């Protein structure tokens, strides 16, 4: 089983390539990481396993859920130290996930109910929900077109979380550019309007990502920080005119931070459509990860809609190098020994994916 | 078995629940019906069972697949007429699909390489491609929006449709009012930009769709006549901001025509959504976990009539249907395809062959099309 051959990604040597991909939980009161998350990366981390967090609050500005963890005060960088120890007493390799909603956000989850920040003023339309506190679903505001300075200060705070992680104890960082969240109401076209040097071109469609990555990795060291991407989702409408170009244009990018800088991310993370849907309508069907894995240059982590054969068929040719595993992982905590000895897979409840217990549809799922 | 129970679709007694979906095939080259055709639904045709055929243009710009059968001319009622004999002959009772694609279709499928018409001029988005006669996959166009008085004409085309299509011997029509096509494009607020009186609020949203029902059932009666309809489809950007309010509005208006008329449509058939797409992202399966359990139901136990479900139906899942109460019908669609016998496979519970979707919309009147075997 390819899945269990070794991998060294960079400094971190795997032991086998089934990745936690990275899940909001809403099981962090009051923003603050508490000990259940604790329990539930014990109950999912492996010896020579990769880890990613659940995204990760870069400031005050940075949530669209409920009770999501920050990594932006010494308070929380505290609790997460106790969850990182307990994962590393397992052998386990974690990287904390950074991520700012930017237009995907409400009033009640902004300090003095300002508006949600984002590239442009236009709002995710009504097809989409967000989860209010209450547990109802609201909707999506206006957000606010955020100035050429206020960008430089965002790119701050995903410096300072990244130094906040190092200092947790996580062994690096995940850029969440990715499913329209803050820096992909930047990249996509269907979503960035600027008129400034952050819109328009392709080029400077990829500034804002450019300079996140690059901030981390002056920080941190790039071999400690992974980016995730997702051209062709067009999750919260970030749907973007062409994006195998907009894939490419972000990984000649990466590619070049990492010649300028002399060293090698964590990896490139790409998230895919489920291809199997709209196959009972007319036109609904009617090669692109494989492109931008020939492209990058360095380790390859590929998500969305696998499972143990789509897993083993991507390491097995080659598509990918690692794996990421999203639903089974919530209910399968020990996901990485069910592939491993092939067992049958518990199911998922999405009912329970976003509740606040700390143990119901959250480490209460069973093992083998 | 529930799906062998015999049923009444008002004048047509049925021996089975197990319906062939409407499913454009491609091979009615020209937009003539071939005979093709005939060997194709005479495979599936069974003694009381019920087909609706393939989308059928009511019009020279209803078209946006290539070599879909019209029924808009008498030429086309003619070779129509002949494959109808061949399903009448094995007892089955069969209605054309009367489809018009509005913005889904292309310059190369237009008379003249005008522009398709619609409710908007705004185009398909980038996402979904249209199949190209030589089976590339192009882009949408811009459509033309028409006008508040030239949407009776294309009213009219329905209307002559249906009748030619009972001239030919159809036992009735169904409308096809789903999945972003022009019907849906009126219904659907994602779609429907109109600031006239066919736009805006939802009762001026579903004028359209009441008007095409009401001049069928005028002309041909209202129990040959079924109406499709996807309230909540992820399919040619035909999004609606509450899904369940507009099905339950276009339900109150067949209810209200069937009153109005004194006697009830054929059926309602409705497309089961499908929620695979968005289920890995963080936020994408949110505001829907309410349709998801109650749509199909709330829409079923709103209208005064026959219901046909259709979408993913399996033997199990058609079966639990009908026992349940959820439809009195179960269309399939690809397993249909795949399986000419598929009434037989699904009541004996033996081995469906599978589908190859390389063909479903090749233009060979053999392979992948009337050479999926028998038992
Ligand atoms: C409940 C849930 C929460 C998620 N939270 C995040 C997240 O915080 N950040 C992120 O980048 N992706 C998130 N995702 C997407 C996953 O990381 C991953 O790409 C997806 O689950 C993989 O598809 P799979 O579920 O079929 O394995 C989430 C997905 C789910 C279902
Ligand atoms: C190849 C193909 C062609 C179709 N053509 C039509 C059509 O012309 N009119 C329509 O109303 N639905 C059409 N559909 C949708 C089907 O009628 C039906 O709703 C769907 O196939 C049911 O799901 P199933 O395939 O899982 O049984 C088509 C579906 C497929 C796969």
């Amino acid at each position: 089983n390819p899945l269990f051959s070794p991998y060294k990604m960079g400094k971190f040597n795997l032991s086998h390539r089934v990745v936690l991909a990275p899940m909001t939980r809403c099981r962090a009161l009051n923003n603050i990481p508490q000990a259940a998350l604790g329990e539930y990366y014990e109950q999912r981390a492996t010896a020579g396993g990769f880890l990613i967090t659940e995204g990760t609050m870069i400031s005050p500005t940075s949530a669209g859920f409920p009770h999501v963890p920050g990594i932006f005060t010494k308070e929380q960088v505290r609790e997460w130290k106790k969850i990182v120890d307990v994962v590393h007493a397992k052998g386990a390799v974690i990287f904390c996930q950074l991520w700012h909603v930017g237009r995907a956000s409400h009033e009640v989850y902004q300090p003095a109910g300002a508006a949600p920040i984002s590239s442009t003023e236009k709002p995710i339309s009504n097809r989409w929900r967000i989860l209010m506190p209450d547990g109802t679903h609201g909707i999506y505001p206006k957000p606010r077109a955020i100035g050429t300075y206020e960008i430089s200060q965002v790119v701050e705070d995903y410096r300072r979380s990244a130094l906040n992680a190092i200092e947790a104890g996580f062994d690096g960082i995940e850029i969440h550019g990715a499913h329209g969240y803050l820096i992909d109401q930047f990249l996509k076209d269907g979503i960035n309007d600027r008129t400034d040097e952050y819109g328009g071109s392709l080029a400077n469609r990829c500034k804002f990502i450019t300079q996140v990555v690059q901030a981390v990795v002056s920080a941190i060291g790039a071999d400690r920080v992974g980016v995730r991407v997702s051209p062709a989702i067009d999750h919260l409408d970030a749907m973007d005119s062409n994006p195998l170009s907009l894939g490419l244009a972000v990984v000649e990018r990466l590619n070049k931070i990492q010649l300028h800088s002399g060293s090698k991310l964590a990896y490139l993370h790409v998230t895919q459509p489920e291809y199997v849907a709209y196959g009972q309508t007319e036109a609904g069907r009617l090669r692109l990860m494989r492109t931008l894995r020939n492209a990058y240059q360095g380790t390859f982590i590929c998500s969305g809609g696998y499972t143990r054969e789509l897993g083993i068929e991507a390491v097995a040719q080659g598509d990918a190098d690692l794996v990421s595993y999203g639903r089974l992982f919530i209910s399968n905590p020990d996901l990485v020994m069910r592939i491993k000895l092939n067992a049958p897979l518990n199911k998922y409840n999405r009912k329970t994916f976003y509740t606040q217990d700390p143990v119901v549809g959250y480490t209460d799922y069973p093992f083998l």
